[PDB]
């Protein structure tokens, strides 16, 4: 199915006009994006567009994520209150109805990125350095914080959902909310069980040991599944990896683990960077609805980057 004419101009729910280039990439149905000209959308465009049906359950999910958290001014004041340099979470420019052939599509309009994190850490022999490892990560927990703050859990933390600005290499962003979670609708955390709208347990070799138990993800997940990214970023490897066709040996070896953090640092790594060790134990401290401190695990992160001679520099090093 064509969902577009190439060239066409479509008109937003708050009557604004892009649009409609090429296909992204040889992800979904994604297309370059622009505003309204008399200009081709380029291959250098700013935006994009993605386009499902409108009975298509993750994209509305996603675009009420969007709305509710990722708006450009809501997203420019926590920068301001914060001091950050930037924030990795997405902008969202604008959505709308679009019907084409007796069929309805739900559309909407984003930032447009470079490159995932997986392509490059491919293109590294499946290694980041350990100074890239805590850029990368303290990024991530100021997003973190700030989708967490605004209700949701990401729960798919990887490099594949991690997209570089494609204006500078040097900031991150975290991608597809469509099996995102409100955890904390209207300031009340879900219990501790399953919820039977939800569907997904995230990415096997990278989930928390809650997905894995059936329950819904809370923040403390998403906290521990950039744990594991950070392991397979630093070694290449996860102790689980050749057993990810069996989820119970998968989280039996998580909860092993998780009871003893000294045999995983042994399994993955001889000496171990000891902010991964901090930060797990710190992880495994939380309940299921507690709040984590989040300056607290960035600054066990930044005595890393102390132990090798450097500084929060902003610098990935990609």
């Amino acid at each position: 199915a064509e969902q577009f004419a190439v060239g066409e101009i479509i008109t937003d729910m708050a009557a604004a006009a892009w649009k409609v280039g090429l296909p992204i990439g040889q992800f979904g149905c994604i297309y370059l994006a622009d505003m309204n000209s008399s200009e081709s959308v380029g291959s250098d465009a700013p935006c994009v567009v993605k386009v499902e049906p409108s009975d298509n359950g993750p994209l509305f999910t996603e675009l009420k994520f969007y709305q509710r958290a990722a708006k450009p001014e809501q997203i420019q004041k926590w920068i301001r209150t914060r001091k950050l340099k930037y924030l990795g979470v997405p902008k969202y420019w604008g959505s709308g109805l679009h019907d084409k052939n007796g069929k309805s599509y739900r559309f909407m309009i984003m930032d447009r990125f470079g490159s995932d994190l997986q392509k490059i850490y491919e293109a590294n022999a499946k290694r980041f350095s350990r100074k890239t490892v805590l850029q990368l990560s303290l990024r991530i927990l100021d997003i973190l914080e700030y989708i967490h703050e605004h209700e949701y859990v990401h729960g798919d933390i990887k490099a594949s959902n991690l997209l570089l600005n494609y204006k500078n290499p040097d900031q991150v962003y975290l991608v597809d909310y469509g099996l995102a979670y409100r955890y904390c609708p209207e300031g009340v955390h879900k219990a501790y069980a399953a919820d039977p709208k939800r569907c997904h347990d995230g990415t096997i070799e990278f989930t928390s040991i809650d997905a894995h138990n059936g329950v819904a993800p809370s923040r403390r997940g998403d906290l521990e599944i950039l744990g594991y990214c950070m392991i397979q970023w630093l070694t290449g490897h996860l102790p689980w990896e050749d057993n990810l066709k069996d989820p119970k040996y998968v989280r039996d070896s998580k909860i092993r683990y998780r009871e003893n953090i000294a045999s995983l640092m042994d399994k993955c790594f001889a000496n171990a960077p000891g902010e991964i060790a901090k930060y797990m134990e710190t992880v495994k401290l939380l309940d299921y609805t507690e709040k984590p401190l989040y300056e607290n695990l960035r600054d066990i992160l930044l005595q890393g980057l102390k132990a090798i001679g450097s500084k929060d520099d902003g610098k990935l090093d990609l």
